[PDB]
């Protein structure tokens, strides 16, 4: 035909890939019979309507937006197999009619210009009109210009602004990252379909406005953060969408005649590198960065990681030399580290599954474990730790004023309210801890690492930011960081100095000033770790074996409990600088999805959870322990031993702790009174620090929360480095 029909041929080929099936090919057959399987269900369940009401009962409810899309992709589905050589339903006369029939009749009473939005925008705008967009891409040959610009024109109708979405209703708003990407998806394929070429530059043009670094607002920071709706962390959710579309995009965007700079894109490899990389840990896209989608039971973890991953990969693909192979090492080896989940099943479209075998396969692609990093992403308050000798991987979730706790919108995430108030990630030899499950049955009240009071919460209420903007990690290096939180809760009813110290091969955990006003009881959960029946732990209370149950045990004058399993890169170890008093219990927690999302599975989930946790029913009150993972039981008895006096301070206005075998020093201070370390330095200012000696010379990285700047040295330490 034209150009047109020529870049929608390259798109055909990125969203499904039919020209490089391969029946004898064993992962691209399996995706094909689950699209066989899917266009069958949906042909049979069909309402061979003399015009009923609706097309799918399933979907019948079109008051719900959601049906709208659902309905649209079971076409393009359709459109899939109806030119795909090797399927039954190839060039099939009844599919190709169901096709167009089911066109006209939902552009007839459901889908058109004369309709309104009713229920999520996201759906007339994005789901339903990119479903429309590939249908009509696929089946060109069978559809006539006319046709397709028939059933294009309400996509028109509620989206003829490239920089703006919900233009049809009363509070529209500018399109930005993961929005902006599906813009892109949704007018560029558009203009190319109806031949626009306004359409076309117009939205390549907004487009390009995704490569700019922010530094307040929506989208990337030059620190790694993402932010989406208006002030909360999401590179796992939003980022995604924004990498996982672009990537689709730009191999047809750059071969039509609205093509972007290249010095333009040269951001991507900074999100990659400084946005993406740090949160993948065995193949697992850390929860504290995905927001509501934890929420969901289809993109758990390392599901939700090959969104990225098969971004990452595309955008190595149409790069060149050393910038391909290294991407090409980073997701080889990041796809062969995860032992848990098989990367195919969400590479769905056989350019996809083709391009990851030639990579898996590929010598000359190296393969190498990832070295040891640590991430501040002051920009969103989250923090990710990776140590490559021990293997194990450290998240550290937080919010400020700057930033929402959670977020719980469309139905979805209703008990997320203390996932972000001092919540820590441990990701070890248990690649599926936080799947198989993990958020239907972890209890919301008991948080690892979170600081409550046992009032109970409703599923109505929304997120909250917080009343303190002393919130902040500051790193020295690769190994060491320390962070604080000027913690309070909900309703302001408790306080908490929350600090971390993150060294190496191990964290401290540091509370102080402890306060509580209300009639519920508070308590500090160290723990509520999720188990597998197949590898069971062996649990040890001051080294001696102990035996937990359903019910709460209480141990007092607790130095240390110790995790025992056959795995030692699935052990925990926890030393309580000071005898303290805590509480245990193992059982099984029982949940369904629909708890904490409306629209999923109400099916019963169960899974067992050891939970560790320090009541404080005193005003003034304080915790301290040192987490170690990866380690066996004699070397945990040894480290305890060698970290006898690593607790410098832990009071209302200081709180400190040393590494002696590494010679390093994390400190919070509160105030800027003269404070005297170790009788070797002094540090003078309100603000978080590590710091570091090499002989009689210190490394120091100090870090101002609420201003979010550094100060020169002689300002903050002393006795210039």
């Amino acid at each position: 035909k034209d150009t047109y029909t020529d870049r929608l041929d390259d798109w055909n080929g990125i969203i499904a890939g039919n020209q490089y099936y391969d029946s004898k090919n064993d992962q691209m057959a399996k995706l094909n019979q689950e699209l066989e399987g899917k266009v069958a269900d949906s042909l049979s369940s069909i309402s061979s309507q003399a015009d009923r009401i609706y097309l799918w009962e399933k979907f019948s409810n079109y008051k719900t937006s959601a049906n709208l899309t659902a309905t649209y992709r079971k076409l393009e589905e359709m459109a899939k197999q109806v030119t795909n050589p090797s399927s039954r339903y190839y060039q099939d006369e009844t599919v190709v009619r169901t096709v167009r029939d089911s066109m006209e009749w939902m552009h007839k009473h459901v889908y058109n210009s004369e309709k309104s939005i009713v229920g999520n925008w996201w759906d007339y705008e994005i789901g339903t009109p990119r479903a429309i967009n590939n249908t009509l891409s696929l089946m060109k040959e069978y559809f006539s210009d006319e046709e397709i610009k028939k059933y294009t024109d309400v996509i028109e109708k509620f989206v003829p602004d490239p920089e703006h979405f919900r233009k049809t209703t009363d509070n529209p708003f500018k399109a930005l990252g993961g929005n902006l990407v599906d813009m892109g998806r949704v007018k560029v394929i558009a203009g190319l379909l109806r031949k626009d070429d306004q359409e076309i530059s117009s939205t390549i043009r907004s487009i390009e406005q995704v490569f700019k670094l922010v530094d307040q607002g929506e989208g990337f920071y030059q620190d790694g953060s993402y932010i989406d709706h208006t002030n909360v962390a999401y590179t796992g959710a939003y980022g995604n969408v924004l990498i996982d579309g672009l990537s689709q995009l730009l191999p047809v965007i750059q071969k039509t005649k609205n093509p972007i700079d290249k010095d333009k894109m040269q951001t991507m490899y900074h999100w990659i590198d400084k946005s993406f990389a740090p949160l993948l840990v065995n193949g697992e896209l850390m929860d504290m960065s995905r927001g509501r989608s934890i929420s969901r039971a289809n993109s758990e973890g390392h599901v939700a990681a090959v969104e990225v991953l098969r971004g990452i990969h595309r955008i190595a693909d149409m790069s060149e030399g050393e910038t391909k192979q290294r991407l090409q090492s980073l997701v080889k080896t990041i796809v062969q580290s995860d032992s848990y989940y098989d990367v195919f099943k969400n590479l769905k479209t056989y350019k996809d599954i083709s391009l990851m075998q030639s990579l898996l396969s590929d010598a000359g692609v190296a393969s190498v474990p990832r070295t040891s990093y640590l991430s501040a992403f002051n920009k969103m308050d989250k923090t990710a730790m990776y140590n490559a000798e021990k293997g194990f991987g450290f998240g550290l979730s937080l919010f400020s004023s700057r930033t929402l706790n959670y977020e719980h919108m469309n139905k979805e995430n209703k008990r997320g309210w203390y996932t972000s108030d001092g919540m820590f990630y441990l990701y070890n030899g248990d690649l599926s801890h936080y799947s198989d499950g993990y958020w239907p049955t972890v209890n919301p009240y008991k948080m690892p690492g979170t600081t409550e009071t046992d009032a109970k919460r409703a599923d109505s209420d929304t997120g909250k930011v917080l009343p303190s903007a002393f919130v902040g990690t500051s790193k020295l290096d690769d190994a060491n960081a320390t962070a604080t939180m000027d913690f309070t809760n909900w309703n302001q009813t408790l306080t908490a100095h929350k600090s971390w110290f993150m060294l190496k091969d191990k964290i401290a955990f540091l509370g102080s000033n402890i306060q509580n006003t209300s009639t519920d009881t508070a308590a500090t959960t160290i723990d509520q770790r999720k188990l597998e029946s197949s590898n069971p732990y062996k649990v040890y209370v001051n080294d001696k074996e102990a035996s937990l149950t359903e019910q709460e045990k209480d141990y007092p004058e607790t130095q240390s409990v110790f995790l025992e399993s056959s795995d030692s890169k699935k052990n925990i170890g926890y030393f309580f600088f000071k005898k303290s008093s805590i509480s245990m219990s193992k059982a099984l927690q029982k949940g369904a999805w629909k708890d904490i999302n409306e629209g999923q599975s109400d099916k019963e989930v169960e899974n067992e959870f050891l939970t560790i946790s320090q009541a404080h029913k005193q005003n003034g009150d304080s915790y301290g322990y040192m987490l170690i993972p990866n380690v066996d039981r004699a070397t945990f008895n040894q480290m305890i031993k060698e970290l006898e006096s690593s607790l410098i301070e832990n009071n209302e206005t200081l709180q400190s702790v040393y590494d002696a075998k590494q010679g390093v020093w994390g400190i919070v201070k509160y105030d800027d009174s003269v404070s005297t370390i170790s009788n070797q330095f002094q540090v003078l200012k309100r603000g978080v620090y590590t710091i570091r000696k090499e002989g009689d010379e210190y490394k120091i990285a100090y870090y101002n929360p609420e201003t979010q700047e550094s100060a020169p040295d002689q300002e903050v330490f002393k006795k210039q480095h």
